[PDB]
């Protein structure tokens, strides 16, 4: 139950397609993604929407943020984007109603804060 088997969880659901309110592998959102990631690899229940995951772990830098951990957009209280920490500037989401679920860099979509869990 460490990191890399939140990442090799996550890696499964590579191009799976977005679907607002999605939350398994036929569709995912943002929230959707990391949850059913968490909920195979540990079995408990992250919020099912992006600002309860706010509470899963322990706030921390981006630059704190090992792989498997969160990473969220907005402020706390208003999150409105979440990714798995794949270390290293790189994460794995469920992007936006365009695209299906991918890798990504903070060189080009930079998290606020990040979750240790």
């Amino acid at each position: 139950v460490n990191g890399a088997a939140i990442v090799a969880e996550a890696y499964k659901y590579i191009g799976t397609p977005y679907v607002w309110g999605g939350k398994d592998p036929s569709g995912f959102d943002c929230s959707g993604f990391t949850r059913y990631v968490y909920l195979q690899v540990t079995g408990r229940d992250i919020g099912g929407w992006t600002v309860p995951q706010e509470s899963a772990g322990t706030k921390i830098s981006v630059s704190q943020a090992k792989a498997g951990d969160l990473l969220f957009w907005g402020s706390p209280g208003g999150t409105y984007h979440v990714a798995i920490a794949l270390g290293g500037g790189q994460y794995i989401h469920a992007p936006q109603p365009g695209e299906s679920v991918k890798v990504g860099s903070v060189q080009w979509f930079a998290p606020d804060f990040a979750v240790s869990m």
